């Protein structure tokens, strides 16, 4: 059987917090008017949302709408708690009201404006600088929910929201997100393929907020590379291969070994042998500018087949890599 696991950091933060805190299902939802906001435009539809701009008519200002798929609706008390219990956090977005839907009979979540701009719209565009300002500004969200016990576990350029022009940021999207209890089993279908770590790639259920670093050292590849994206895997037994391909077959099955985890024996068929890649390997005329020994050393310490040797979030907020950041 897996070799258990536990978090480095904010390991016992729920035991430790009233039932209440992480109780989810106790939660007893104050249901707003859902009278009071107009929808103007459709932001976008994923597989368990849709995402409106909307109008609060009453004092005119602009909001943000999502309208659960029945899919996810089951799981509304989660999103509520973990969004009510890091209401305030430095770069998380806020909840402003719970309504429900009366075409879709659903749960609509209401949140503060935030630029309809995308994280994956400007990311690819950065100076040197401007990356390491808002690494620094995702790494403040990240390591208040990590402190708060919570993993968010979708970590990707489009769940952070930018207004570029005002230097501001909010990490959106908490509907994966889950409370960290340590031993417990979690579901390795969470996060989006491309920012996927290798506990889920190989199912590794015991899981923490390292899961969250990972996704973040893909984000920071991808930026300081101009690589979009990074890992780019045609499917999840695919996407291990392509880490493989940068990280080398040895120590992912040194990671295997520790954790006592049995591969799926369809990788036998497609792994390979691969040494592990120089970091200047990935460096060019069109990057060279982004990239510094800082920016490498710092993305090295991210992106470790074993979730247990990640920089926490803020061992990664104390990085040389952040020094020339204004504090
Ligand atoms: N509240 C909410 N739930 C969501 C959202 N996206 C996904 N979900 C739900 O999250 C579930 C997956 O989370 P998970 O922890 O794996 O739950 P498990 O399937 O019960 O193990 C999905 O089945 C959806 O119901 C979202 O945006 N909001």
């Amino acid at each position: 059987g897996p070799v258990p696991s536990r978090a480095r950091v904010y390991t016992d933060v729920n035991t430790h917090r009233p039932s209440e805190y992480w109780d989810y299902e106790s939660h007893v939802v104050e249901w707003g008017n859902q009278d009071d906001y107009q929808l103007v435009r459709k932001l976008g539809r994923g597989k368990y949302s849709e995402v409106f701009e909307a109008i609060n008519i009453t004092n005119n200002e602009k909001v943000v709408v999502k309208i659960l798929k029945p899919v996810a609706a089951a799981k509304i008390k989660r999103e509520i708690k973990i969004l009510e219990n890091l209401r305030g956090g430095p770069n998380i977005i806020t909840l402003a009201d719970i309504v429900k839907d009366p075409v879709s009979r659903t749960p609509a979540l209401v949140f503060e404006h935030v630029n309809n701009t995308d994280f994956k719209q400007l990311y690819q565009t950065l100076t040197d600088y401007d990356i390491r300002f808002y690494m620094y500004e995702i790494l403040k969200a990240l390591d208040y929910c990590h402190s708060m016990g919570i993993m968010h576990r979708d970590v990707k350029p489009h769940n952070v929201m930018i207004d570029h022009e005002h230097r501001k940021l909010r990490l959106i999207d908490w509907g994966l997100a889950e409370f960290y209890h340590p031993g417990q089993e979690y579901n390795v279908r969470v996060a989006s393929r491309y920012f996927k770590g290798p506990e889920l790639l190989v199912d590794y259920q015991m899981y923490d907020y390292s899961l969250d670093m990972w996704s973040l050292g893909c984000m920071l590849a991808s930026m300081i590379f101009r690589k979009e994206p990074f890992f780019h895997g045609h499917d999840n037994y695919d996407q291990l291969v392509r880490i493989a391909k940068v990280l080398g077959t040895e120590d992912l099955y040194d990671y295997i070994d520790k954790y006592n985890i049995e591969l799926d024996p369809r990788f036998n068929d497609i792994l390979g042998r691969h040494s592990r890649k120089r970091w200047e390997r990935f460096v060019h005329s069109e990057n060279q500018h982004l990239v510094s020994p800082e920016a490498l050393d710092f993305l090295d310490k991210l992106l470790r087949y074993d979730h247990q040797s990640r920089l926490t979030a803020r061992e990664a907020m104390e990085h040389p890599y952040f020094y020339t950041v204004v504090k």
